[PDB]
C-alpha cells in the first residue's frame, strides 16, 4: 500500500507563494520536517533553519508542528503515514 | 450530490462501577451526522446518535484527533462559531476520531 | 468497541420517478452504515435496505462500484474470495468508493 | 496553485514500490511512460508496457479499465485516489 516505500509526499506552500509536493524520507524526524522540505527545494541550510512552519489538515486552523506531537523521536512516518494526503505544510521564509 | 450526512468515528469512554472494581469502558462506533449541523455541537450529536441520554452531554469532554496526532479541543479546529460539520470534516472524516469522555 | 462494528458506504441510487407526465432520472446520494462482517456479495441489497428502500426494490437492484472518478465495474471484479466481508474489501477505501445502484 | 505534480505509488514488477511525482495535466494514457522514466527506465521500455492498478485489497485491474476517455488526465483519474492505489508496471 502507498507509503510502504521510503518516502511520503508532503504538499508544501512556501511564501516570502509557491505550492508543490515534496518527497520526504519517512524515517527522518518529524521535528525536522520544515527544514527537510525547504532543503529539497534548494533553500540554504540557514534559510531552511529559520523558516516558520505551520501544518494544516484539510481546512482546520494551521498549527505549529509542536502541537502535533510531544515526542522528540517521532518520525515523519509516525505522524504522516495516515494523513499525508490531507495535510498542507504552510511555510513562511 | 454528496449526501446530507458525513460519517464520524467516535470513541466514548465511561466508567462502569462493578462491586469490588471499576472499569474504564470504551465504546467505539461510526455515527452519521448532518453535514449542515454546527461543528461545535458535534459532541452532543454523537452522543445522541450512540444512544446516550441527553444529560450525558452536559458532563462530557471531547477531543478530536487526526490520525495519530495529539487530540485537540473542537475550538482548536476553527474559530468560526457558524462552521458546519461539512466545513470542517468533508475532506478528512476518514482520518478523524472523536474521543469523548463522560464524567 | 475498538474499530466499531459498522462501516460507512457512500451510495448513489438511481431510479426513475414514476410520473405519468414524463421520465425523471433521479439520483439519491447518501452514506449508509452497514455491518463490517456482512458478506461483500450482500452489500447492494443490504445498503438499499439500510437506506430505507423496500425489500422488493432492494432485491432486484443492479449495482456497480466506482473508485473515485474511474469507470464503475461490477462488484464481481473486486475479489474472488467468496466469503470476503464488507470490512475486508472496503475498510481501507470506503472514503473514495461510490456504490452506484440502479433500481428496477 | 494546487501544484503541478501528483504523487503516484509505482513499481516495475520482475522475476520496492515507491512514490514518483508526475505532471498532473499530462494524459492518463502517458502515465506508464512518465513513471518508467522517473524510475530509471528508457522511452523504449514504455512501448510494450502494460499496467495493473491495485485499489486497496482488491484484485488488480488493467489500467485500461480506469477510463475510456482519450483526453482524461492523470489528475482527472488519480487526484482523489493516489493515496490508496498502486501502479504495477509490466515490461
Amino acid at each position: 500500500g502507498p507509503g510502504s516505500g521510503t518516502m511520503l509526499p508532503v504538499f508544501c506552500v512556501v511564501e516570502h507563494e509557491h505550492a508543490e509536493f515534496v518527497l520526504v524520507r519517512k524515517d527522518m524526524l518529524f521535528n525536522q520536517l520544515i527544514e527537510m522540505a525547504l532543503l529539497s527545494l534548494g533553500y540554504s541550510h540557514s534559510s531552511a533553519a529559520q523558516a516558520k512552519g505551520l501544518i494544516q489538515v484539510g481546512k482546520w486552523n494551521p498549527v505549529p508542528l509542536s502541537y502535533v506531537t510531544d515526542a522528540p523521536d517521532a518520525t515523519v512516518a509516525d505522524m504522516l503515514q495516515d494523513v499525508y494526503h490531507v495535510v498542507t505544510l504552510k511555510i513562511q521564509l
